[PDB]
DNA sequence: GGAAGCCACATCCTCT
DNA sequence: CAGAGGATGTGGCTTC
DNA sequence: GGAAGCCACATCCTCT
DNA sequence: CAGAGGATGTGGCTTC
């Protein structure tokens, strides 16, 4: 397998075409260093993350099916190998009083965006959900 | 501007479509941080950026029309704003030996692949150089 | 988890 | 400077 | 360039 | 743990 055939594999496994990459993102949003919210966005958006990482169904609501994997690519894209979920929440837990993120309470794993999401990638979450075809 | 915007505009300036991703290189021979022969491999595949970095139109032979830009963006790939072509070119130095990349003596800014890059591209420099429309 | 190494540079400097 | 390399130091990663 | 700050976490801990 | 937050500490970046 050469670099090519390497690439060509994982895209047929829908891999690294998040619709929102962090990395642009931050770009875009001039805020430097990657941030939680922003990556989240970026695996949301990125069709082959689905599995352990999607969308509720319901507006800007998401779920962390698989913590313990979204955690360990949180530790990787800033370089932490001890990252949990234990400490990413703690992440999250910081974005309630400045209202990006909130919890959605009695659902485990569960949070949804708050701050104004549609005008930053300019797709109502309906449109959105069409997109990644999200189930429910 | 939003981030969809963002995106088709760099789109249509031919910018984020590098032949050859620094990154998935990385990723692909398991080398970890980026480095610096991969990084300018992936310039070197971005259409976007054949003002400032491009093959000379032999073999493997590259040049630095922009240096000051090269160094910059690599200091940026690698969060540290200090880099300079004055630095940068002490990293190419150390190819020499490692018979990665050698100088080619005259040509001010201008180096050569000598590893066996057919084998990790699976192209010849010749078909490489039409794809890129290189011109000379 | 965990400490100990290994490697690419990032930095600085000296010559030519 | 541009272009060789030696002397250092450290961060991100592989290795016991 | 350069020193001083700021901000987003990464870490740890305590309850319920 | 999961999930709220307080108390700390530091790296990457913005700011004089």
């Amino acid at each position: 397998g050469t670099f090519k055939d390497y690439v060509r594999d994982r895209a047929d496994l829908n891999k690294d075409k998040p619709v929102i990459p962090a990395a642009a993102l931050a770009g875009y949003t001039g805020s430097g260093p990657i941030q939680l919210w922003q990556f989240l966005l970026e695996l949301l958006t990125d069709k082959s993350c689905q599995s352990f990482i999607s969308w509720t169904g319901d507006g800007w609501e998401f779920k962390l099916s698989d913590p313990d994997e979204v955690a360990r690519r949180w530790g990787k894209r800033k370089n932490k190998p001890k990252m949990n979920y234990e400490k990413l929440s703690r992440g999250l837990r910081y974005y309630y009083d400045k209202n990006i993120i909130h919890k959605t309470a009695g659902k485990r794993y569960v949070y949804r965006f708050v701050c104004d999401l549609q005008s930053l990638l300019g797709y109502t979450p309906e449109e959105l959900h069409a997109m990644l075809d999200v189930k429910p």
